[PDB]
């Protein structure tokens, strides 16, 4: 419904993930990430189809039509304010911090390389956008755990909600923390499928089991930047109930992203051959309209 889409974009959305006492059978391997699958909720139409349309556009035109709506992403700062977090850290054990943080998103950028228009040209099709790119979920999504000691929160901005890897990663955190929540804030980019995981109330005892497995596979107790690569961690699929719980949040995001990207694509392919069109006006209005009732 259009009512749910508007409120999700204008107010944000979130879900509370459950806690699992048992960690699934861990099997870390670095280099290759698991491919998306139907059991994990892969959906070309909802998650890829409109993204593939924007991929064919030349990036010079994509930058012109997204110039006004590419606002600085500040959803991590918004979370720090709500949680009354004073200081944060990414690593290290010699400083005090309220939370350990990792930011895997592509902040303030939408595409990887400048590229001309594509007439699908071998039927070919590498994704140039930072949207629905499961390759963005590198192994540094677990770096906060290497130096997690007495901190209260583990905050991670996920770069995507697409693929099996992100669901497997959230299943692990739901065994390492007893309070895990997925967030997509208003001040986050609603052109990309990014989100924020907020986890608290750490379960130290199976956190040690996880880090013990990671240290044995990586053959190192400290973090190594050479391991900022793709990976898989779980063998058998996770609970279907947990997948559907993730998809409840995931669907709401991709429902709104489809409307946002359809407006952008209709504006760029408008018969008026201009940025001044009915689609661009609704797109700029929905995203750039001030929340005056929250401040003034």
């Amino acid at each position: 419904g259009m009512d749910e889409i508007v409120k999700n974009i204008r107010e944000g959305t979130h879900v509370l993930l459950p806690f699992y006492e048992t960690l699934p059978e861990l099997n870390l391997s670095l280099g290759k990430s698991p491919l998306p699958s139907l059991e994990y909720g892969a959906n070309y139409f909802l998650q890829i189809s409109r993204v593939n349309d924007l991929n064919r556009m030349p990036t010079d035109m994509l930058k012109l039509f997204t110039h006004d709506i590419m606002l600085p992403e500040s959803d991590l700062d918004k979370v720090y304010e709500i949680l009354k977090i004073n200081s944060v850290k990414y690593y290290g054990r010699t400083t005090r911090a309220d939370a350990v943080v990792a930011d895997l998103s592509a902040r303030n950028k939408l595409f990887k390389r400048e590229r001309d228009a594509i007439k699908s040209n071998n039927h070919l099709t590498e994704n140039n956008l930072y949207i629905s790119d499961y390759k963005m979920l590198t192994f540094d999504v677990f770096r906060p755990l290497f130096d997690f000691v007495n901190e209260k929160y583990c905050i991670i901005k996920l770069p995507t909600l697409f693929g099996r890897g992100v669901i497997d990663t959230m299943r692990i955190y739901c065994s390492l923390f007893k309070n895990v929540r997925l967030l997509k804030c208003v001040s986050d980019s609603w052109l990309k499928d990014s989100a924020i995981m907020v986890a608290s109330d750490v379960y130290k005892k199976n956190l040690d089991l996880f880090m013990s497995h990671v240290k044995s596979v990586t053959k190192s107790s400290s973090w190594k930047d050479v391991n900022t690569v793709q990976f898989s961690i779980l063998n058998d699929p996770v609970d279907t109930e947990f997948t559907n719980k993730f998809l409840e949040f995931s669907n709401r995001v991709y429902e709104a992203l489809y409307y946002v990207h359809s407006l952008l694509y209709s504006s760029m392919t408008s018969d008026s051959k201009s940025i001044e069109n009915k689609h661009q006006r609704r797109l700029v209005k929905l995203l750039l309209h001030h929340h005056h009732h929250h401040h003034h």
